[PDB]
């Protein structure tokens, strides 16, 4: 269990011990076993360190380059760099996820994995190391970008060797350098449309629990993927998707504001063309409905996203969804021969119309007053609600046990204090109330208490919510408009078969093999002339 | 601004107006309440039996809380932040404005450059 | 040494160098004895008075003592079990920490007055935080919350008892034979004996640790509001007693400070602590001057 | 409870302890 399989190979390795390793293997000692336990394993309950269970891996994640280089070609048996453990994460993922995000880490991280790639091209052309996934079945480049190893991912994305000898080992090509301008050709053989996962479809199906997704879309390749994307296709999509659905709006609205009133529910069918088009206009409203249904119960089907993190990352779908839902509940209704149809139906009108803010997504500057409008809701007025109703209920008892022998009863009193809190309120103290000063005592501690303390206290939290998420306004639009892109390619498949993601299709090495490998590439281009 | 506000305005008053179309006569009125009820001069009277009552109440305090407190202190903790910004740095807000002044005046009348002698020397 | 110190990191670290080689000299001299357990007229070790005089750094000092010298080992407060790589399992002394005598670090740096500089820095030393976890996790949590219970219950009792009060007559009111009149009965003297506890427990707080006038008001905002709330229904019920019909007056009072007192309890969670916090700071300094 | 250590008067003392863990890898 905690020392399954752990041997002074480990121990001499981790103390950095440069000939205790090497006597290990020298006298006989394999490597291809593996030490697994509980102080082994990656969990955060009980203290632990996971550098794999490989003991190759061991000494990769322990910064002792020489000792790995030794092991691989060591003659009496060299250690295996495809092997794979118990979880499935091999060297490579190992090395991906013992990343911690600081320069130095990322720095030596990076450097090393370079070291084994070249090593293992070298011993193992034949075999290329990247494509191996672990248990879950992602590859060490989609492991960077789902865990937000961001130094990672970058070193692998824009990964360049200039050796000859190690060409196809190579992400990023340079097609020439006139000048301050350098073309660039990058791979993009698994960043769009490659599996069920992808640097791209990662980094946007993130949890927000990922630190570094905000500016994990900077990265030159994916940036410059989704602004070409944006402009190619995707834009006049997304623009026919708000015409259409302004349009439904509108139909939604006139239909809604001509409902007849005569009788209850249903209504024949009367012979005009009034009567054709409401009844029209009930029916593209129903459509609609059905539509937005079944396409909120597919995404939650796909994403099954967990309960904690269902609102703080699908707050629109959510609200797409509940719309859908009024509207199904509505037309039920007016089926069952209820009057009550109207009341779920101008709630699903007033969500419909001011779910058009889910729109202003797609513009850089108008996105905020979108994003400020849901954390304000989810944050800050949520949990002062708890802190604001003991105070009003507390207050609201007290203020009805007075003078129960505006304020007679228990919703009123409610209302009226309620009014209070928000500045609309009025202390008349004119009717003959008993026990008169203690009721002026309450309401003045009342008043001075919540309109004063605790809306000012709201209103400086807020403050602060829209000041912390109106400084950083471009990162707040990137992310959102990733998420459009993709749900606009995914939504129909000709579009992205048509849409030519890729910038070409072309060979541009000749692989160890000897067979010429044809691969996608993107031209990019850039400016930096100070360094000559 | 107003962009993001009238998307609020209309839905909620199509949404109030069709609820109780069996103050809140005509669209126009309930335009202008809740417009007051934005800027903090409405009253929330709920005195006439209208149709459907708890709905109305809920549609009107969901209005007055996601407008009066969270639109409206929104808005003014920007504008604040625009005060904040435009107000640090003065002299360059006004020195450009004078130049643009004496520029246009001493392009107004030929013979006013001419006599103004703009060289020294 | 201890009250020489100043709380800067050069004055810190060569009180500490100093304080480690005139103890490890003196265990040389005199291992028989052991100069950390003499207390002073206030009767408290040098530990305790770093602790209670804000240093910090004496206390970081002492509280993770570790001596690697192979003649001085008992002097060692953290013993280092061993260490397989990033990890280092350690063993600290907590010898003094917790339970001790009538003063302790824990006891000595929750009971400071606010004018102790490192107070909220200081919990964050290593066996400290982890000692307070510890036992947040072990059996404490399940006792806060079962209380937390019981007080929720207690308010709705008392706010169904308030709300059902017979407008008929002077106090007292005949046992009406019922069982909502049985009820109400019950309901009063649940009341009343929630009453009697929160009065004890003030009383004996207050003798317990006797604050300064000063600094009634600055550490023991929810005791005073315990206290009053205990006092205006003690009140209510002697007036009840009296055969006056003033004991709702005091009984409001009583019954709204009893539910915006369950912001004592948002003590307990991290995020909505503040809001508890708030209005206390928000109370005293700004509003009252 | 445990005793950890030997006294310079050579008698075997007992004492509390409460163990830990921490992790710091930038030293090496
Ligand atoms: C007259 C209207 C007839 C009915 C048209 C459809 C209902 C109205 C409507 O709302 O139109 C829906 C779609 C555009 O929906 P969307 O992609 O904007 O929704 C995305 C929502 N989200 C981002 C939360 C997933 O219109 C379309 O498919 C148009 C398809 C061709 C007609
Ligand atoms: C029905 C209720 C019957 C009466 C129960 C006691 C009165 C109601 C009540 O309020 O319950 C009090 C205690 C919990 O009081 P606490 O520790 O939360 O007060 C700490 C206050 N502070 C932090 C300011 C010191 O409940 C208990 O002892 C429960 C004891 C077993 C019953
Ligand atoms: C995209 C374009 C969408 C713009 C659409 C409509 C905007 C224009 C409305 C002007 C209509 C005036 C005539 C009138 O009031 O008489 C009505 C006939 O009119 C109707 O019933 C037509 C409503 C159906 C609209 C669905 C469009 C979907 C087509 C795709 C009959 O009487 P009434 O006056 O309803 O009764 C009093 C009702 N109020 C005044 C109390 C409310
Ligand atoms: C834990 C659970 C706690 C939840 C408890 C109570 C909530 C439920 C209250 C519903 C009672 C309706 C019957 C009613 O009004 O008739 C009353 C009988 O009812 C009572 O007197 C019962 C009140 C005692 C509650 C103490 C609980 C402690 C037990 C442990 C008699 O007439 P009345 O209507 O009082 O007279 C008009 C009074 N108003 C309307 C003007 C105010
Ligand atoms: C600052 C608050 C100043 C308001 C003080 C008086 C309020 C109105 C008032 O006096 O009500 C009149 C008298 O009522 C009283 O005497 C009650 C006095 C209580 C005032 C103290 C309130 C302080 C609470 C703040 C927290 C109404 O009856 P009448 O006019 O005597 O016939
Ligand atoms: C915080 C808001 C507190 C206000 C709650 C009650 C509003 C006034 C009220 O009860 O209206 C009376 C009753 O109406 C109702 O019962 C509706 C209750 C709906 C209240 C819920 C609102 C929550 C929305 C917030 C977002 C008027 O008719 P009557 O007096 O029964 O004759
Ligand atoms: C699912 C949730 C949270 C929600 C659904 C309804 C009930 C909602 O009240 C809330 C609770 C609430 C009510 C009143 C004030 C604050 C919060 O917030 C929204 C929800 C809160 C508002 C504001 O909605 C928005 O934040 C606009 C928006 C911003 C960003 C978006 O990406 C977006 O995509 C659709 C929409 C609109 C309502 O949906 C609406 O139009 C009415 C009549 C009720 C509002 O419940
Ligand atoms: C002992 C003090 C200071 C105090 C007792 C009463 C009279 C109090 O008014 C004050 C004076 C006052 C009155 C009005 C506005 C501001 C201040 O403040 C509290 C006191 C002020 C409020 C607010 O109380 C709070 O701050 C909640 C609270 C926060 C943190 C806590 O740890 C806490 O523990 C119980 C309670 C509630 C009252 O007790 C209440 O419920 C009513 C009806 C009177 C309020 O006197």
């Amino acid at each position: 269990s905690y020392y399954k399989g752990q041997t002074a190979l480990h121990i001499a390795i981790e103390r950095r011990n440069m000939t205790l390793v090497t006597l290990l293997v020298e006298n006989g000692a394999d490597v291809q076993a593996a030490a697994n336990g509980d102080f082994f394993k990656k969990t955060k309950g009980r203290p632990g360190f996971y550098f794999g269970e490989l003991p190759l891996s061991l000494a990769a994640c322990t910064n002792q380059l020489a000792i790995v280089k030794f092991l691989l070609q060591n003659s009496w048996q060299p250690a295996d760099i495809s092997a794979r453990d118990s979880v499935g994460n091999t060297v490579l993922h190992a090395l991906v996820e013992v990343a911690d995000n600081t320069v130095d880490n990322t720095k030596f991280v990076t450097s090393m994995y370079n070291e084994i790639l070249i090593l293992g091209a070298k011993l193992h052309p034949t075999l290329k190391l990247e494509e191996i996934t672990n248990r879950k079945g992602l590859t060490p480049l989609a492991l960077a970008a789902s865990s937000g190893k961001i130094g990672v991912l970058a070193y692998i994305l824009q990964r360049e060797i200039h050796e000859p000898e190690c060409r196809h080992l190579s992400r990023k090509f340079t097609e020439w350098a006139y000048g301050p301008v350098h073309s660039s050709l990058y791979d993009l053989s698994c960043i769009d449309t490659c599996e069920k996962n992808s640097v791209l479809e990662v980094i946007a199906y993130s949890s927000s629990e990922t630190p570094n997704r905000h500016d994990m879309l900077l990265v030159e390749p994916l940036n410059r993927l989704l602004q070409d994307k944006w402009d190619r296709f995707v834009k006049r999509i997304f623009y026919f998707n708000f015409f259409v659905y302004c349009l439904y709006m509108i139909i939604f609205t006139a239909a809604a504001y001509y409902r007849p009133v005569e009788g209850l529910p249903p209504y024949k069918l009367k012979n005009t063309v009034g009567d054709y088009f409401r009844v029209t206009g009930e029916i593209l409203s129903v459509s609609g409905g059905v539509y937005f249904f079944f396409r909120g119960i597919q995404y939650f089907l796909q994403r099954r996203p967990s309960l904690k993190s269902l609102f703080v990352d699908s707050y629109s779908e959510i609200l797409f969804f509940v719309q859908s839902l009024f509207m199904l509940v509505s037309v039920v209704l007016y089926f069952s021969q209820r009057k009550e149809y109207v009341a779920s139906m101008v709630f699903s009108l007033a969500m419909g119309w001011t779910n058009m803010l889910y729109y202003t997504r797609g513009f850089q500057q108008m996105g905020i007053y979108a994003v400020m409008i849901e954390k304000m809701i989810l944050r800050d007025l949520c949990r002062f609600m708890f802190v604001y109703l003991v105070f009003l209920f507390g207050f609201s008892t007290a203020v009805v046990t007075l003078i129960e022998d505006s304020y007679n009863s228990l919703y009123s009193t409610c209302l009226e204090l309620f009014k209070f809190t928000i500045g609309m309120g009025d202390l008349e103290f004119t009717e003959n109330y008993d026990f008169k000063a203690v009721f002026i005592i309450l309401l003045l501690a009342y008043v001075i208490l919540t309109y004063i303390l605790l809306l000012n206290m709201l209103i400086a939290l807020m403050g602060e919510t829209v000041n912390k998420i109106a400084q950083e306004s471009k990162n707040i639009w990137k992310l959102q408009r990733a998420i459009t892109i993709l749900d606009t390619e995914k939504s129909f498949l000709k579009c992205m078969r048509k849409a030519f993601r890729s910038g070409k299709l072309l060979q541009v090495g000749f692989t160890p093999d000897g067979k010429d490998d044809y691969r996608w590439c993107f031209r990019v281009d850039e400016v930096n002339w100070t360094t000559w």
